[PDB]
Parts: C-alpha cells; sequence; structure tokens
C-alpha cells in the first residue's frame, strides 16, 4: 500500500504564504487536498478531472496552487494571501473521479493571524513565490484617508511606482507586477493594503506610501521587504 505523508504547514498572518508538501512510496496525479477544522465535516480543496485538469474550489481558486514533481514522488499545494477562514489540518489522499482513497496522513496544521504623517507595516522576509500583505495607517483619527499609492525602492536605485488607488476606486499597476499585486481599500477601518502575490528576489526593497495631502506630499518611513531564500 501506501504510506502517505504531507507537512510544511504553520502559523501565519493575514496575507501571507506557506508551502505545504506532500510524498508517498509503495499514479501522482489523482491527488488533490482536503481540509478539516472542529465543528464543521471536512471538505474538499483541490481535485482532479478524468481529463486530467485541476479544479480548484472557487471560495480559494486565485490563492492555491497545485503543482508536482513526479521524480520525487512529491505534490504540493503553494498557498498565497491566507485568510483566517483557511484554518485546518490539510491531508493529502486522492480527489480524480474513481480512484480508491488512499491511507490517511496525520495532516500537516495551517494556521492564520490577524502633522498627519502615514504608517507602513507587514513588510518581512519571504520565500520566492511567496505572498506578503502591506498596510497603511493614516493616524489620523480618520482624519482623512484621499487617494494613495505605494512606491518602492532598492537602495541605491530610483523610485518606482508599483501600485495606485484614487478616490473613485480605480487601479492601475506598473508592468514590473502586472498579475502579482493586487491594491484594495479596506475602507471600514480607514487603512489600505497591498496583497502581494508570487514574489521575486527582484521585488527586495523598501515599500512606503503615498498620499500627497494639503500641499506637501506626504509619505512614511517604509518597510523592508527581501525575499532571497
Amino acid at each position: 500500500e501506501v504510506q502517505l505523508v504531507e507537512s510544511g504547514g504553520g502559523l501565519v498572518q493575514a496575507g501571507g504564504s506557506l508551502r505545504l508538501s506532500c510524498t508517498a512510496s509503495g499514479s501522482i496525479n489523482a491527488i488533490g487536498w482536503y481540509r478539516q477544522a472542529p465543528g464543521e465535516q471536512r471538505e474538499l480543496v483541490v481535485g482532479i478531472r478524468d481529463l486530467g485538469s485541476t479544479r480548484y474550489v472557487d471560495s480559494v481558486k486565485g490563492r492555491f496552487t497545485l503543482s508536482r514533481d513526479n521524480a520525487k514522488n512529491t505534490v504540493y499545494l503553494q498557498m498565497n494571501s491566507l485568510k483566517p477562514d483557511d484554518t485546518a489540518v490539510y491531508y493529502c489522499n486522492a480527489a480524480k473521479s474513481g480512484n480508491r482513497l488512499y491511507p490517511w496522513g496525520q495532516g500537516t496544521l495551517v494556521t492564520v493571524s490577524s502633522e498627519v504623517q502615514l504608517v507602513e507595516s507587514g513588510g518581512g522576509l519571504v520565500q520566492p513565490g511567496g505572498s506578503l500583505r502591506l498596510s497603511c495607517a493614516a493616524s489620523t483619527s480618520t482624519f482623512r484617508l484621499n487617494s494613495i499609492g505605494w512606491f518602492r525602492q532598492a537602495p541605491g536605485k530610483q523610485r518606482e511606482l508599483v501600485a495606485t488607488i484614487t478616490a473613485d476606486d480605480t487601479t492601475a499597476y506598473a508592468d514590473s507586477v502586472k498579475g502579482r499585486f493586487t491594491i484594495s481599500r479596506d475602507n471600514a477601518v480607514n487603512t489600505v493594503n497591498l496583497q502581494m502575490n508570487s514574489l521575486k528576489p527582484e521585488d527586495t526593497a523598501t515599500y512606503y506610501c503615498t498620499a500627497r495631502v494639503f500641499g506637501r506630499d506626504i509619505r512614511g518611513q517604509g518597510t523592508l521587504v527581501t525575499v532571497s531564500s
């Protein structure tokens, strides 16, 4: 028979990332990931159509990415932009139609935490392919939020504008992050965020927050984001 075992889960915050891996010895194409918490019976998160496609639950489509390496009898599931509601234990038995369920692994656990001037946060170190979430508090006691934008800068190089959101909720991203980055407001708390998926060694920079208030343009001190594994 097969012995399944899965590892790589951990504690992480809003946004954030984690690479779950899984492995077996004793067809690796028929493996998908289940998820279980207490108080609601376990569900399926990723499965396989008979033809060989990889169908993902709509609640997560656009975050979790099933990869595989036949050469190591290993399957993975790269998680980005992790939400609190992703908290549970993930298993690794099969998910193609018409296949026997393999012997249950123990499961790796996955937990997810949570003079006007601006205040950035969230910056940290991650691996290539990871995901962060930066936030931009204004420190005003809700005096004015306005229209903002995020610009980064590696040391000794010219600044780069990455993404912006105006008052009208229009978004524009640079071609250097096209597809990967996503700027959302979250207005209910007077803070504005930037989700950063699929990072590279090339994003290693100090990320700041500009707002252009009355008269002068303003920024915050900005947080490091490093990616070199």
